[PDB]
């Protein structure tokens, strides 16, 4: 609304949605694609959408590219991540310490077919964050829906 940002995010095996002010800016409920962590780089002054991108860091290498997107985004940046299907597999160690140093609790330990939902700013702290365990190889994380108040920049 003001100097605040109302934020929705939606982590589950077969749906991501993030919604910004009441106004959904990433949806994705397609079957057989976009898995993997989805990232939403906003303004953090205006809550508009600077970068949205996903990395299906179920297969090697997207991890890599991961990182190399978030070293560029600037820390003053609000920073959402929100897992559909699998996001674990590789992700590896340099993805997992840049997830800690941006203060995610969850993104570091994140786990086969967990749900992880993440709203932070990229130079800390973090605002809000959402983790289900998968139960069981054959099973998902559940469904976390996150709403989190962002603070909004101004002067
Ligand atoms: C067909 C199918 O259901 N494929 C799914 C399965 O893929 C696999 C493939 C192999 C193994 N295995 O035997 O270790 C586990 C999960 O899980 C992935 C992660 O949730 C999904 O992206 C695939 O969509």
């Amino acid at each position: 609304p003001r100097r605040v940002l109302d934020v929705e995010v939606y982590s589950s095996r077969s749906k991501v949605y993030v919604a910004v002010d009441g106004t959904t800016v990433l949806e994705d409920e397609a079957r057989e694609q976009g898995r993997g962590i989805h990232v939403i780089v906003l303004n953090q002054a205006t809550g508009h959408v600077m970068a949205k991108r996903v990395f299906d860091t179920y297969s090697p290498h997207e991890d890599e590219a991961m990182v190399l997107f978030l070293n560029m985004v600037a820390p003053g940046r609000v920073l959402i991540c929100t897992v559909k299907d699998e996001g674990s597999f590789h992700l590896k160690d340099t993805a997992k310490a840049l997830l800690r140093s941006l203060g995610s609790q969850a993104g570091p330990a994140l786990g086969w077919r967990d749900t992880w939902a993440f709203v932070g700013r990229k130079g800390g702290p973090v605002f809000g964050e959402k983790h289900s365990k998968s139960p069981a190889l054959s099973s998902w994380g559940d469904p976390v829906l996150l709403k989190t108040d962002v603070p909004l920049s101004s002067a």
